């Protein structure tokens, strides 16, 4: 249920969306999204039970921001088509 996932702009925009979320919490004052680098992990989460009914997702990046590295993790549900961030921290080093 976890896979690695590429950095096109999908991803890109994950990590833009972290980046605004993180700037509206302001723990870190302004920052400047960069770019999300690699690796990027995403997981599927079903419903208890369907048989196979994807709920969502929750992702997990390392994004630059303001040239600093955060690891971000984000939820994603279908139905609503809502974000949330979860949790935004760092600086962290490189993976």
């Amino acid at each position: 249920n976890w896979e690695i996932i590429d950095i096109g702009p999908f991803t890109q925009n994950l990590g833009k969306f972290a980046v605004d979320e993180a700037n509206k919490i302001g723990q870190y004052g302004r920052l400047t999204f960069n770019k999300v680098i690699r690796p990027c992990m995403k997981k599927t989460i079903y419903e208890n039970e369907g048989f196979r009914e994807i709920k969502g997702y929750e992702y997990q990046l390392y994004v630059y921001a303001s040239d600093k590295l955060f690891r971000a993790d984000i939820s994603e549900d279908y139905k609503t088509r809502g974000r949330k961030l979860l949790r935004f921290n760092g600086p962290v080093p490189p993976p």
